């Protein structure tokens, strides 16, 4: 519980923010049959074009202003596309002789938007949010949207609206206001208001993922973010458990404890529980990869291209396991029982580290030939999968930023899974449907089984013939679950926003919606 | 066309050999339940131990000859195991006095045989094959396979065994093969399939094996007339000047720094009845790349296996063999491979150049090693005006498929589901394992060139498999089209040789669709 | 014994060392060609050569005690097979007494003189055949021409490849062990002296096998000299076990800045035999023993360094254990061997020892670091100094020192250097009896004006000349002022990569030298 220190003027806390100015935000939802009413502050429309390559604008809503209705007739929006990403900033005043603002976002002539075009769509909103001082947004839906993309459109318009300035002190914005209301007209209302509250929980989810992967490794420990992981149980009213060094030795979490002996902060293990009001029928165990910050070991990432400054983020499996459980938490799903684990420790280089060549004892008994320090992510998620299949689930998945052959794969957009079960795969490809989280499923080729054959432990830790990391990694795992349906999310490649500069906070909402629909 | 050399000393045409042993041998298929005759030869059995891993061998057939009867009693077949891949035999006297061998090769404690296990099972049986001199070989089948798997043995089997020596300066071949499995009376009909699937694959790895000196562009495209001569098939070979009035200057300018013209090779096999289905075949045809003046002499590049870059194109020959011996129904296919040599020279083309493709798009050349696309995408627009219903291209583009699927599984990438779902099909039936990539439409934002209408490779997105289908999607405009990238299978690194990848899907392609 | 420390309960406190392997249980029984063979249960090989004809038909020339098996194995049935160096073949049959029998052969090529790694292939097959097959006895007919050395090579080799180091498996495991070895060889009275000295020279290989392959978390500063001194009470050896503060009292500067950044205290093995009559003859066995090589900040981070296999940095010191059994066990007279190591471990630490850093050695010598992974002549020229002090007429030093020796000799020949005719022939003579090879290298003393440090007295590392083992030779040369010092360098040769396992390189070699003096 207590976090160690070097130096007096080292943290001992990560720095979280639970009441952010999005939950400050009234969201109401109005039918666009009745029409709209343009009163104050930034009124947006997302407007479509069908066929045509970036054609004309045209505002199709019944507006109850005959100023800005004058304003906003086809014979004046000659010079407005539809090209996704444009905007415009109109000026007015009203009928009541009140200066308002109007504006439309381009959303292209594809009927159907994308994940990646959405995201483009919002991004543009908040462009037209920041350097302005409003009180009240409106958008209007002049295209179809379901209902899964609705609530992704307020998600991330949540998420990329806030700014993070825990560490901010001489450099804060000073022009940084908040809207304070959110209005929205859109097709049929009423089968879209049920999404309002279950985006804002899906923000703050993924919010506090990022939170966490963005504070950095002096701040995020493995004390420290075990202390976070019981705040959070106790204001959610979960069941935590957090495993010392001394029962991890009882338990012989050898792999484990191997990767954290060279580290000043002793190994956390986080088990928080929630279990369901009613009969369970399903037991699931999340797994989340939790390495406070991965200098490679003895295996230093000295190389050019191994981004050395980023391996805070090696937790960040961890933090999308612990963002899912403030979802599932608050939204309180039930006829199931989670458990959301991580084996947290952070691989340093020491006196006290282990070696390249080291043969460690994991927790089912079987011995490891270790071949390169920086592969220190599949040791500890042996221990943490074994721990995790006597929990006696029905579905064991973990998550973890493992092989940068990830972005040589699939790149930064789309994450991969692996796993020995098809309907657990085919589950969770259709939760990153709804959850608009892109996955692809990889293969787990038996033929490279070969080469993790060692000499002298019973298996190695690397191949060093195959260079297909990501394929060999889960030829690893795939050794510690001998009975339980099980799959492995890749995420080292997309979990950073290299172009954002900031976590993306991925897989909190598809963990949490493969939660919600089993 | 005439070879240029550059002393009388260089090789002007790739030897090919058409007739190999393997075409002499008598294969027999025999029913396992009446039993085994092992009187001849060399008799070995495939038995597993399913349960006990590392178990005992037993073998459960009769055998006529009382001593080998004797020979496999299992108080003498216990003190072996059958790990997978295990193998011992024995030389003995049969009943009448005769030099006969007998032995086994492990299969496993695992029922159902994967691909790769079969080839482990089979270069078992390759290593004593190469240490035997008798004229007989007996393979009796004690475990379960459908023969999409024992073509596919039979297939290995003649790979394997066959040995390639066209350049080189203890072990006779086999006159028979007999065969015990259960069902033989349906497992006739894949033995002839077989060897023409072999032969694909061989004369494929024939032209890939054979280096840069012999296989170039001229004389490549001299070995496919002659193949198409053979075969009866229809055959057109493009010139400079032909191509160079088809407008194709992407293609023509990888080959600029070569000695060798480029040649453009366009075989055709036409159906005797209606065409209800037509087909074209693209394969990236470069017999050798240096890399240009962006050189390959990074460590890793592996300059000195850059023979294989014709490997695509192999394939496709490989492919126009087998369509031309089993002479598919109502089909129309198309084997085309725009075939070039990447070389260094005064004459070459330059990092940054721009260049126009034969579909009027400007490229901005961002890495001379990245060749392959530029002359697939020439290739794609030829494709395209045949009016065909498919387009399948196979290359060995980018040496990142080592990092994502490894040498085992090749990527497939397309515009069309339906085509990619065919391709999936026929690598179940071919038993060349392929696994499906996405062509991610987020990425296709950083080939925007600043000065020309595309850019040939990223700058920013690390993930060169799919930037580069991204790239050859712009050049298939209304065709179904899907793309086999090949770099990470085409070459058995730890045998030294290539697998002929891709000659039993394509054929299993178009003789299945 | 000193307590070995720990960051976890899980880390390991003890090498695991297999004494009593399935080898020393194998019955070996010796007979005369000149009397016939009997082909009994088991498997019967026969070593069989063609001398000029390559590649040539098989003939066995030696009598089999069978009517029915001379039948199967006349000239105009071996025929069909040749004697390819590596071919082998099986052959099932029935004997006089109606008795189902095994027999084979393993090709010897032509060449008629085989050479240690022709043997060695010749011995490999003939493991191939052991392997995967559950034989009771195994009997080897030499109808190929052998000396008594390359004789006892055979069946080292043999002892060594059969068997399996399954110390580290738990999971993991499988099937046996033959029980008796028969040999029919011409003159057989003459070889079978070599038979228990093949066994002996046999698990001296095998234990050093076991201390190289055993991890750095297992085999370590502390768990090496606890077996060192475990090996000496079982042979009745007097030992030394140096910490820290004698090492600081001896002034070994050199020594004890390398492990500085360890968590595990150096410890320095000394190790003494002791002959009952009169002594002629004093030698001093010195060992790299660096149980884990990281480079320490000059850290082992180009591809090439090959830092996961840097448990081996420690081979030098298991080859002089290796060789203190086989010394301890065949008892040689009116000789004194020390057997010395400078123990400990080379890593990155608040408490490492810097490039640049100065220190000075226990001879006075100020030493100027310029490369921290070049720890293994800091510490041999301590051990040195050390050795020479005993008062010793010979100083053989074995260390894996510079991966040069990959470019120079490779990973057959290792390299000998030395100041003095004899020592080095008197080894290079003990490399032929021993059938482990090595090669002569110079010390150019040319490049001995590169080691001059502008402030300390000698720099460790030269600035010009790439030629390393040439240069650490020379700087090992400046700790031996009067005695006779020979030094070889095994850093090429020590692992064998494409077996993924160590060799034990030394132990047979050393021990020929004190045998053959
Ligand atoms: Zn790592
Ligand atoms: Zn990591
Ligand atoms: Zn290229
Ligand atoms: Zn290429
Ligand atoms: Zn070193
Ligand atoms: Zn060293």
């Amino acid at each position: 519980s207590e976090v160690p220190q070097v130096v007096s003027l080292d943290p001992t806390s990560i720095p979280i923010e639970y009441n952010t100015p999005i939950h400050d935000i009234k969201v109401q939802v109005y039918d666009i049959k009745g029409g709209c009413n343009v009163e104050e502050g930034l009124t947006i429309f997302l407007v479509n074009n069908p066929g045509k390559e970036n054609g004309p604008v045209k505002i199709s809503s019944k507006v109850n202003d005959k100023q800005v209705s004058e304003f906003l007739k086809d014979e004046n929006m000659e010079k407005f596309n539809v090209k996704l990403g444009t905007s415009k900033h109109f000026y007015m005043f009203n009928d009541n002789k009140n200066s308002v603002a109007v504006g439309y976002v381009g959303c292209g002539s594809v009927a159907d938007l994308s994940e990646a075009d959405m995201k483009r769509v919002v991004l543009s909103l908040v462009t037209m949010l920041h350097d302005n001082k409003l009180s009240k947004l409106t958008v209007v839906f002049e295209i179809n949207v379901d209902k899964n993309l609705f609530r992704f459109f307020l998600e991330t318009l949540f998420y990329e609206y806030m700014t993070d300035e825990r560490f901010k002190s001489t450099d804060k914005n000073v022009n940084m206001e908040y809207i304070k209301h959110l209005g929205v007209y859109i097709n049929n209302a009423d089968t879209y208001k049920e999404e309002v509250e279950k985006a804002r929980v899906y923000y703050f989810g993924t919010y506090y993922a990022s939170q966490l992967i963005a504070a950095p490794s002096n701040y995020c420990n493995p004390v420290s973010l075990s202390n976070a992981a019981v705040e959070l149980a106790q204001k959610l009213n979960l069941e935590y458990k957090i495993l010392g060094v001394k029962e991890l030795e009882e338990l012989k979490m050898g792999a484990y404890l191997s990767v954290g002996k060279g580290s000043m902060y002793p190994n956390k293990f986080i088990h928080l529980t929630y279990k369901s009001k009613g009969d369970v029928k399903k037991k699931i165990a999340l797994v989340g990869k939790g390495i406070t910050f991965d200098s490679g070991g003895y295996n230093l990432k000295a190389a050019p291209g191994s981004m050395i400054d980023l391996m805070k983020f090696d937790m960040s499996g961890c933090a999308a396991v612990l963002g899912c459980a403030y979802c599932v938490g608050t939204l309180k799903p039930e006829n199931v029982e989670i458990h959301f684990l991580s084996a947290v420790c952070e691989n340093m280089v020491s006196k006290n580290s282990y070696r390249p060549g080291d043969i460690i004892t994991a927790s089912n008994g079987k011995t490891i030939e270790v071949g390169n320090t920086d592969s220190e992510g599949r040791l500890t998620l042996a221990d943490a999968l074994v721990y995790a299949e006597k929990l006696g689930v029905d579905y064991i998945v973990d998550i973890a930023t493992l092989t940068g052959a990830m972005l040589y794969s699939l790149g930064t957009s789309y994450a991969g899974v692996f796993g020995n079960n098809e309907e657990l795969i085919n589950k969770i490809l259709q939760s990153s449907k709804t959850s608009n989280e892109p996955v692809w499923w990889l293969p787990i080729i038996n033929e490279y089984r070969a080469t993790l054959n060692s000499k002298y432990a019973d298996i190695n830790q690397i191949s060093s013939s195959v260079k297909a990391s990501s394929i060999v990694a889960s030829l690893f795992l795939k050794e510690f679950v001998q009975n339980t349906a099980w799959a492995h999310i890749d995420i080292a490649g997309v979990s950073w926003n290299f172009k954002a500069r900031k976590p993306k906070g991925f897989g909190v909402r598809l963990l949490t919606e493969f939660v919600l629909n089993d």
